[PDB]
């Protein structure tokens, strides 16, 4: 009993965590077959993180300007290539511990757990989640980037995110592992903004129905609301939109408790405009949206 | 940047999870070498929980009538003991991934990640306090016993709880790896109190430290007060009483940022007695107590 936020066990990718470095800067790298995977600025200097091209900087350099650490042995660097901001160091020597994994592009709003690594070391794990605005709270320091957020579906290790950057605000942006950014993000030291932050209602919803299975009723109200009343309410708060596939997603939360989804909107709307009160739901005097339904339902 | 509730990497652990079965009841068991640990009420049925003679139950019980399983593998179990709360089930094979490890008992405003296992098999990891009144407040269902707390120092694994119970109120109570539990609990399904929940002081002082230190300013104040005034309001509020020791423990902290412990407690005692009106530190709207000194400064 009880509900907590949760990250997968952290042990096939603590096999894969390698250490990169290219002249002053060093990385962690993602050690998959014979293939180890890195943020492209790792070939940066301080000067050139500025207005950097990457294809004159990465010419530049040779697989032996590559330094891979497993642990103590290296690794040797027989490749080099450039997929968009993500730098695929070729070596000699495939991961023994690969585990069976795939490579996912998440959508907003899913959650992950990431292994925060300093010079190709686990640090520690935590769950995140892809905010709307494509960026993450996590942390993050120096030396964290090529740092990987990933799920554990059966045997498979899905890896989603791959950490480049802290933005003005502090919150974290980072690419898919094909080097795509989450976001409008660019892999340069300027200034950037992820825009308006919103809530994934959705989340919010799942959370609320893992309060109710926990004990925690006090928020449940005997009105009920329309999706598009709900909605119309929840965008004043920059809110998501609930969409009638939201609904269904919510369905076997919304059948477990005895509770529906738009009586749950109500309840929900009643707590937007007449605050919390000072209380509590499920330890805490906020509204959580970084559980999906398939967290909450996994857990409970 | 950020901070974030962080758990160890579970990867030396995870392969310690073994199941152990006896009879209708299986459990998780911790495979150390030749030896197996588990909570001892896996030897009772549903009407023994009731009002179980330990002694007698296990008297009956024969090294075959115990099965554990690692991941397909049975190991053959040539030994049963007990300690306390604890069965320690001595097996043929020595596990091959025995990481370096210590038994450690902790105290109360410590921290531990928790992998939280059913049948033998992780699921999820998450970090815990130990709370004053000895309970934490955790995500455990039933097939969670004998699941783990554990603490990562260097390369040394220092175990220091074993899930057994759900109280009533939905907190968890568990054991030593001695078979000690923490607390005034037994294993029994008879109805138990852990009594009056009090707060970690010193965790909230390293938490609003680690605000400042992510640039949550706000709730500092020009006021200071007097350790004994500060433990004069705290107790009213069934705060734990601030020592010297504590002052000192957070010292590097008050260091780094430049702001007096003192100083802090009159920042808290405003808190405490004028609420946060509706502000939020690092992303709560209520006073966090389950990060220790030492965790903030190995996350700053
Ligand atoms: C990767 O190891 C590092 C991650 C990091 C750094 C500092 C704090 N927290 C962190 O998570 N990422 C960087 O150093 C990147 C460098 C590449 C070329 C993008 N830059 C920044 O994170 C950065 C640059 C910058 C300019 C102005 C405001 C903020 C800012 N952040
Ligand atoms: C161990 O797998 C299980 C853990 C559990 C069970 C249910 C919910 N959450 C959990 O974490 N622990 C138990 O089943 C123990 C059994 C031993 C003999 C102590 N019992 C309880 O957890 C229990 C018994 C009881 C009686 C009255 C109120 C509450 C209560 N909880």
């Amino acid at each position: 009993s009880g509900f907590r936020k949760m990250a997968f066990p952290s042990g096939k990718v603590e096999g894969c965590m390698v250490q990169v470095t290219c002249g002053t800067t060093t990385l962690n790298g993602l050690w998959l077959d014979d293939v180890v995977y890195c943020p492209r600025h790792v070939i940066c200097t301080s000067e050139d993180m500025l207005n950097p091209n990457y294809e004159d900087l990465l010419i530049r350099k040779s697989n032996h300007n590559f330094l891979v650490q497993a642990g103590n042995v290296q690794l040797r660097v027989i490749g080099h290539s450039m997929q968009n901001c993500v730098l695929k160091l070729k070596v000699d020597t495939a991961n023994p511990k690969t585990p069976k994994y795939k490579f996912v592009r998440i959508q907003p709003g899913q959650t992950f757990s990431v292994l925060a690594c300093y010079n190709g070391s686990p640090s520690g794990v935590y769950q995140c989640a892809m905010r709307p605005n494509f960026t993450i709270k996590g942390s993050f320091l120096n030396g964290s980037c090529g740092s990987v957020g990933f799920n554990i579906d059966y045997d498979c290790v899905s890896f989603c995110y791959m950490h480049h950057m802290e933005l003005p605000t502090g919150v974290h942006a980072g690419t898919d592992l094909e080097g795509n950014f989450y976001g409008p993000f660019v892999d340069r030291q300027t200034a950037q903004a992820a825009g308006t932050d919103t809530t994934i209602t959705v989340n919010v919803l799942a959370w609320l129905y893992a309060a109710v299975i926990n004990g925690d009723r006090w928020f449940l109200n005997r009105f009920t609301t329309t999706l598009n009343d709900f909605n119309l309410v929840a965008m004043k708060y920059n809110y998501e939109p609930l969409t009638q596939d939201h609904v269904d997603i919510l369905g076997p939360l919304s059948a477990q408790t005895g509770i529906a989804v738009l009586d749950m909107c109500a309840s929900l709307k009643e707590l937007l405009q007449n605050g919390m009160n000072g209380r509590t739901i499920l330890g805490s005097a906020l509204l959580e949206d970084e559980f999906t339904p398939f967290d909450v339902v996994r857990q409970c």
